[PDB]
């Protein structure tokens, strides 16, 4: 069927939308070419609409069915619990879109009578009505990027009302948080921290006699997901031991919300109908991960790739296997692509076999190597800094609910660019405004967290190790990419950042306390006379296990 059907009504904005990087004095110290930075708006909605609207083609085969049964067999060991309205409420982000039934996120979190009673009525409705399509809202997403040799059309987000979202958590939060790992095991990407992902990728790469790997980009994955995929996805959920009400909610949610439904713009107009994956539901990440894994695992058998190992994060996929030669590898890959195409997962960028791990990009990142103080090689996760820097520039020119720069500092703490630039720039600004102690929100694997800047040293030590504060001698390729990026965006050269860093470092030390800890560890690279970096006490008590359990992008999840 058609992923979408449109009535003609437009995808409209909720309020005024900014596209150009604002007028301010602090962003310019980060990057001078501000005209290269832009945010997507609803004005480009029609372009995305054209791209995501098409008739899907899907032909299943024995390999697909064999893998599905294998997945259900593992799903069968799971026992999911029903969340209480109170538990489900606490997971709701403070800034979650308000309900159109007289209440918002705050009321939900406060368990206000008006919110709880309506949520309860939505739940009962899910137990009684098994057919009526649930209404959703479709909006153009606002995201920041840097122009390319031009601009990207805004993506479309589709989500149900706040009440329905709370009900989703009640019935499926435990499922989407535990099942993926039980079904895919080591292949489930979100169970890893950046350091662990690298370890998994490096070990997997070293386990092959002659390794060959590739990233597979599915063209607009969400719209390639068919009604059949969503029901197959549910059949896996149904293998879990579930409470009767959870089982009915999952069944109802599947037919009423997940497989499709009517779209309404921000002005309450009927925009059309969806018959593919909605981006803003609790099962999007889990569902995409399961579906991608299922199709890829089956495609590999069809293509006859030797000893395949998948790493899947939602619609993102990387496959590492045994090489059978250059010609055979390229032929097998093309066979793989055809299999995926039949499963309704056609490629955007055609895949290409890689024989160098560092050249494989997955989750917009790649594994690279550097050296610690003692000169020992260390593997870490990095990525092209273009988007991170553009967004950091934007978040500097104006307030944003989520601080991507903080998230990028945590996930990419070992990188040459995060240390030289993001840390220096943001700590410098925080000092000036005297907000080093204020907690800021950021996202990790879609879930929202509240982080205190001054706790960064501990966090980084725990997630990356002490080597994150001593890495040097980065690879030629990594250095080239960072340098090119800085030249392109008009970002000051290393010398300027070292100077700014020395100054930030000094101010931080004179303040003592945690600030002084930030000064010693985060900026040890800026000074000539190094300081001996020993394990930080608070880094031995950090409860960071819950940070890397599952994916929640689009899930409206908040962890306090
Ligand atoms: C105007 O156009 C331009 C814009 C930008 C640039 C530019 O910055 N180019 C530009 C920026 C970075 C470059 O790579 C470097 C520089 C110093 C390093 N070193 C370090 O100790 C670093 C350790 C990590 C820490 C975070 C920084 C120091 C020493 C070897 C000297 C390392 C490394 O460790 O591999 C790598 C090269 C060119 C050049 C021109
Ligand atoms: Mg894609
Ligand atoms: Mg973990």
């Amino acid at each position: 069927s058609m992923s979408y059907t449109w009535t003609g009504a437009l995808i409209t904005p909720c309020a005024a939308e900014e596209s150009k990087l604002p007028i301010n004095p602090l962003s310019n110290s980060l990057l001078r070419h501000h005209n290269m930075v832009y945010a997507t708006t609803s004005r480009s909605a029609s372009l995305r609409q054209k791209k995501v609207t098409f008739d899907r083609l899907q032909v299943l085969d024995d390999h697909y069915r064999d893998v599905l049964k294998e997945m259900k067999a593992k799903a069968s060991t799971v026992k999911a619990k029903l969340l209480s309205i109170e538990e489900a409420c606490k997971l709701t982000p403070p800034h979650s879109a308000k309900s159109k039934f007289g209440y918002g996120a705050k009321d939900v979190r406060n368990l206000s009578s008006r919110a709880v009673n309506h949520i309860r009525s939505v739940w009962e409705d899910l137990l009684e009505d098994t057919e009526t399509p649930i209404d959703t809202t479709i909006m153009a997403k606002s995201e920041v990027f840097c122009v390319q040799p031009g601009r990207k059309p805004a993506r479309l987000i589709v989500f149900p009302d706040l009440g329905v979202r709370v009900c989703e958590k009640m019935a499926l939060y435990d499922v989407v948080s535990t099942l993926p790992q039980a079904v895919m095991g080591s292949s489930y990407g979100f169970q890893y921290s950046p350091k662990q992902r690298v370890e998994f990728l490096v070990n997997t790469w070293k386990s092959k006699k002659c390794p060959m790997g590739f990233s597979y980009d599915t063209r607009c994955f969400d719209s390639t997901v068919t009604e059949s995929d969503i029901r197959v996805e549910e059949s896996i959920y149904q293998c879990c031991d579930l409470a009767p009400e959870a089982r009915q909610a999952i069944r109802s949610l599947t037919e009423r919300l997940y497989i499709g439904g009517p779209l309404t713009n921000s002005k309450g107009q009927n925009c059309g109908y969806r018959r593919c994956r909605a981006s803003g539901v609790l099962t999007t990440s889990c569902g995409n991960t399961l579906t991608c894994y299922l199709k890829a695992t089956a495609a590999c058998r069809a293509a006859k790739l030797q000893d395949c190992t998948m790493l899947v994060n939602g619609d993102d996929l990387v496959v590492i296997c045994e090489s059978a030669g250059t010609q055979e590898d390229a032929a097998a890959l093309r066979a793989f692509t055809e299999a995926m195409t039949r499963y309704s997962a056609p490629p955007g960028d055609p895949p290409q076999p890689e024989y160098d791990l560092e050249l494989i990009t997955s989750c917009s990142s790649n594994v690279s190597v550097a050296h610690d103080a003692s000169g020992k090689r260390v593997y870490y996760l990095t990525r092209d800094p273009t988007t991170p820097l553009a967004r950091a520039a934007w978040e500097t020119a104006r307030h944003t609910p989520i601080n991507s720069w903080l998230g990028n500092i945590i996930m990419y703490a070992p990188t040459l660019w995060a240390r030289m630039i993001l840390m220096t720039h943001f700590f410098s600004i925080l000092l000036a405004q005297e907000q080093l102690e204020k907690a800021l929100d950021c996202q990790i694997y879609g879930a929202c967290y509240s982080i205190e800047p001054l706790d960064l040293p501990q966090i980084i030590e725990r997630l990356h190790g002490l080597s994150a504060f001593t890495l040097h001698s980065y690879s030629p390729g990594e250095i080239n990419r960072v340098a090119s990026c800085l030249r392109k965006l008009g970002v000051p050269p290393l010398r300027t950042w070292r100077h700014r860093a020395r100054s930030v470092r000094a101010k931080l030390l004179s303040q003592g306390g945690r600030a002084a800890t930030c000064g010693r560890y985060l900026f040890n690279w800026a000074v000539r006379t190094k300081l001996k970096l020993t394990p930080i006490p608070a880094a031995s008590q950090l409860d960071l296990s819950g940070w890397f359990v599952a994916g929640y992008s689009g899930g409206d999840i908040y962890h306090s």
